[PDB]
């Protein structure tokens, strides 16, 4: 039996209103309805995991798992087997998969953030998942972020404590956040960012959404808007969105936008929104494709619809050769060339370079570089020639190819992060220096650049 080089993977979220579903939601698995669709040629066809989130879920867990369960087995004649289930108040998650990838799966983590501060601390937060299939990492985020079209501010700063706080993926790779500890991260949940426009265009909106005209509407998205404007998931992707907005309808049909105030919204409008939304963040030149981002039609217990996404992953496979993993690959080296971060901060004091890589038996800590100012009053930490030589644990450029490196700028004061970032080894050429770059980040927030050459030694 080969190992996969692809898999799928269906995200689907749905904010359920706190009340049961209706008895058949396989719609929602099939990624029918509204929006980029399954073909029909599919149907039958299981994905390899399922991650399901949640809002506004009334169910235990046992309940909603046979739901689930249940569902999948009707689509497919698969009893998928659970990864993890996790759920903070009302915000659930999990993670289904074909039972052939048991044993493909391991370190499973699971985590939850609760966001806001005694008025604001109660009911919003996220929960994760993450795992290793084979030779790759997993991570999965379903957020409930902060309600009300006034408070995207708000919703974007529950994105930086969730980011900051939970703890997913590997421990040992501690100056990352979670957007840097996986192949593959996707975000999902009822983001509750909203169509920006003024109250009284509510009836002009509901007319747009009948033609099926979006474009007008989605130019006013707060989360479009906040990310284009780096505000929030700076370096995530979200498919285009061709499906009407998810919220807020009347129950029971989807034929009524419920948008008026009302003392059960505490007076506030609900202008029709794409509050439910998948976004994801894989690793520099890995394959990653949407494959469907919809929305379901006939699913209506809820105010809001539930929303799926699938995609096409690349993994890669769990590699043994004759010296690692235990020992380092003599015909394996990574070098760096005329290599300097460029820092925002105001700050004056030395740094120094971490690489971390599951291509290495442990991170490698670099001297000190040399400080120098740029022309526009930057910081610029040269290392010119003066990084390390990388030892990867194997040579083959069939894994070698495939591997990331992860570096963090820390102050030699400190030893605190100012920056992360990530670089691919899926290079043009062996044996050849070539231009290596990578945006860095700290707290999901731009903080400089990292570039110069790398050489990488193959043992081909
Ligand atoms: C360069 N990356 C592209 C896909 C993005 S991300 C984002 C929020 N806007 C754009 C144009």
């Amino acid at each position: 039996q080969p190992e996969p080089d692809m898999i799928t993977i269906f995200i689907g979220t749905w904010n359920m209103g706190n009340a049961p579903p209706p008895k058949k939601i396989t719609s929602w698995f099939l990624s029918k309805g509204q929006g980029k669709t399954r073909d029909d040629s599919a149907d039958y066809i299981p994905h390899d995991i399922y991650v399901i989130g949640t809002q506004e879920d009334p169910l235990s867990e046992k309940e909603w798992l046979e739901i689930l369960k249940h569902s999948l087995q009707e689509i497919t004649s698969v009893t998928f087997k659970t990864v993890a289930i996790h759920t903070l108040w009302n915000i659930r998650i999990v993670v289904l998969a074909k039972p052939e990838h048991e044993n493909r799966i391991s370190h499973i983590c699971t985590d939850n953030v609760k966001t806001g501060i005694a008025n604001t601390l109660g009911n919003k937060g996220a929960v994760g998942v993450s795992f290793m299939f084979n030779g790759t990492s997993l991570g999965f985020v379903n957020s409930h972020l902060t309600s009300g079209s006034e408070k995207k501010l708000r919703r974007n700063q529950n994105y930086m404590n969730i980011l900051r706080f939970l703890a997913l993926g590997d421990k040992k790779l501690s100056p990352f956040n979670i957007t840097h500890r996986f192949t593959h991260l996707f975000w999902f949940g009822d983001l509750n960012y909203r169509v920006d426009l003024p109250t009284w265009e509510a009836e002009t909106i509901i007319q747009k959404i009948k033609q099926q005209q979006y474009a007008d509407l989605l130019s006013h998205d707060q989360l479009l808007t906040e990310r284009r404007e780096q505000k929030v998931f700076l370096h995530f992707e979200e498919e285009e969105i061709t499906f009407a907005p998810t919220y807020r309808f009347e129950r029971l049909t989807r034929d009524k936008y419920a948008y008026t105030k009302q003392k059960a919204t505490g007076m506030k409008y609900n202008l029709p929104s794409w509050c439910d939304r998948v976004l994801w963040k894989s690793y520099p030149l890995v394959h990653v494709v949407c494959q469907s981002y919809g929305s379901t039609s006939d699913i209506m217990t809820s105010d809001h619809s539930p929303v799926f996404a699938t995609f096409e992953a690349g993994v890669t496979s769990q590699f043994v050769s004759k010296n690692g993993p235990g020992t380092v690959d003599s015909q394996g080296q990574i070098e760096f060339l005329r290599c300097y971060a460029t820092l925002k901060t105001k700050s004056q004091t030395k740094f120094y370079l971490e690489f971390h890589s599951s291509c290495l038996e442990s991170f490698v800590k670099s001297q000190e570089g040399e400080n120098e100012e740029g022309s526009e009053g930057e910081l610029v930490v040269k290392f010119g020639e003066t990084l390390p030589k990388l030892k990867p644990i194997i040579s083959d450029p069939e894994y070698l190819l495939d591997q990331h490196i992860l570096i963090s700028i820390k102050s030699s004061d400190s030893d605190e992060s100012y920056g992360e970032g990530c670089i691919a080894l899926r290079l043009e050429a062996t044996e050849t220096q070539l231009p290596i770059y990578t945006p860095l980040t700290h707290h999901g927030e731009l903080t400089g650049h990292f570039q110069g050459e790398i050489k990488l030694q193959t043992s081909q």
